[PDB]
């Protein structure tokens, strides 16, 4: 029996003011590097456990010992997520339901049918770089999450946010981050109920009602014209659980929605703007990911098989994934009283929370050129022990979008590199910027047509 390591503490506060900071996953890493594998955090009414080594969360994955819990921030995201697939529990009815019923739209099969809509999209990022002047240059995230954003809401409901002819957001995007940026902030308060927050919580409370209101009219307005388009919306609209024989209802579609078009936002934006980050970091890495491009992108639009034959892209996608997770931690809580590796003792009941990034650095796992980007590393997944590679998440609750996000970030990335070369024109820093996702704030490049015709 060990006794687990704890971060200085605060009086009566315990270690909550150790996340009212600007990147607390940054700040949460520190203390793993500082700690070691597992150290309690205790806030007021609140016990958990951070993991960071492959050792322990291969138990942690064990899904007869652990099942998903409700992290406070994921707790929180249920105020307008609802019941939700990211936020239910998994003894809710509407989350085996849901899942059944979605399983099929988020399949490797169902990508083919995506297909189309995301070249459509990945066609206006590249036309946009295709027709800037010499003088200008590429803020990343931002065009990577008009690309996200406007490829979820095509092949989610048939919806163009039509972000690249925007600066301003769409009314539902503006409530949907001030509603995500109360979520941290609300984590981060010494003290919740102070009057101080009551502009916040009136705030949030419309937010919520926008997103509802959006959302609820896109699903009547389908319901009323009776169109078929191959969408997730359409899906939902029709499908039934084979389980039950149930469809989902309306409430619990627009939560669907909703839910999509977080992690379709900046969540899956992320991952294009780190990897495009590391390549242009590492100049022979990116050399051979546009050697592929080049090789594999014969056409003036990829076809979805062409998207499969991106196995570099993907192995860069991976790397990306490893070293910066879009969401950086998931929380589990143990079904029965158990053992954590043979030394930490555990009740029913108590909570863990896995540290994807620090997870991805465990040298045992990786060798100790951890830090570096080499892509290389994902030759053959079968080399790699169990349960080091957590970026979507665990068993019945891993991620159900991984295909959908993976197939969408390889088409446009392949695209990016058979069109363009890359200049990393200022040097840029990196700077991680945290919500409850993580972006290379300020990432900036230029690109040099490669002047290829679509
Ligand atoms: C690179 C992009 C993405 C990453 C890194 C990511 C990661 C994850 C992770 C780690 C979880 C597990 C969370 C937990 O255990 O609390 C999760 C769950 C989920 N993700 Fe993603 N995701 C991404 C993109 C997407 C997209 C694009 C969609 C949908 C369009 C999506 C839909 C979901 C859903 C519905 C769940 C809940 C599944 C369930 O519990 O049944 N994700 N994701
Ligand atoms: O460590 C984290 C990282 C954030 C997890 C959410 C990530 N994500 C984003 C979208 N979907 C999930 N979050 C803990 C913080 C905490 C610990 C103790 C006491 C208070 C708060 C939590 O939210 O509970």
């Amino acid at each position: 029996i060990k006794e687990m390591p704890q971060p200085k503490t605060f009086g009566e506060l315990k270690n909550l003011p150790l996340l009212n900071t600007d990147k607390p996953v940054q700040a949460l890493m520190k203390i793993a590097d500082e700690l070691g594998e597992i150290f309690k955090f205790e806030a007021p009414g609140r016990v958990t456990r951070y993991l960071s080594s492959q050792r322990l969360i291969k138990e942690a994955c064990d899904e007869s010992r652990f099942d998903k819990n409700l992290s406070q921030a994921l707790k929180f995201v249920r105020d307008f997520a609802g019941d939700g697939l990211g936020t239910s529990w998994t003894h809710e009815k509407n989350w085996k339901k849901a899942h059944n019923i979605l399983l099929p739209s988020f399949s490797q099969q169902a990508m083919k049918g995506y297909h189309a809509m995301m070249v459509d999209i990945a066609v206006q990022l590249v036309q946009k770089w295709e027709r800037l002047n010499a003088d200008e240059h590429i803020e990343v995230p931002e065009d990577m999450t008009r690309l996200t954003l406007d490829t979820i809401g095509l092949c989610g409901f048939n919806y163009r946010f039509n972000s690249f002819y925007r600066d301003q957001p769409h009314p539902f995007i503006t409530s949907m981050v001030r509603a995500l940026d109360e979520v941290m902030n609300k984590l981060q308060r010494a003290n919740p109920d102070d009057p101080a927050y009551d502009e916040n919580k009136r705030q949030f409370q419309e937010d919520i009602k926008v997103m509802n209101d959006l959302v609820d009219k896109i699903i009547a307005d389908r319901k009323a014209s009776g169109e078929q388009s191959d969408d997730l919306l359409t899906h939902m609209l029709n499908g039934k659980d084979p389980e039950t024989g149930e469809p989902l209802d309306d409430e619990n579609i627009r939560y669907q929605i909703i839910t999509f078009l977080i992690a379709g936002h900046e969540v899956t934006s992320g991952l294009l703007s780190f990897a495009l980050y590391f390549l242009v970091k590492n100049p022979h890495v990116l050399q051979k990911a546009a050697e592929e491009a080049a090789r594999v992108l014969v056409d003036p639009v990829p076809s979805y098989k062409q998207v499969k034959q991106l196995k570099y892209v993907g192995m860069v996608l991976n790397e990306a994934l490893r070293l910066w997770p879009t969401v950086p931690a998931f929380s589990l809580y143990a079904k029965e009283d158990t053992v954590l590796g043979g030394e930490y003792p555990l009740e029913k009941g108590d909570e863990l929370m896995v540290l994807i990034p620090q997870l991805h650095r465990d040298k045992t796992i990786w060798g100790d050129d951890v830090e570096e980007f080499r892509p290389e590393r994902f030759e053959n997944p079968s080399a790699i022990p169990q349960h080091a590679f957590k970026p979507f998440g665990n068993g019945q609750r891993a991620c159900i979008g991984q295909q959908f996000a993976l197939h969408e970030a390889t088409l446009v990335l392949g695209m990016m590199l058979k069109h363009f070369d890359f200049e990393d024109h200022t040097n840029y820093e990196l700077d991680i910027k945290e919500t409850l996702t993580l972006k290379p704030e300020g990432f900036v490049v230029k690109a040099k047509s490669k002047k290829i015709p679509l």
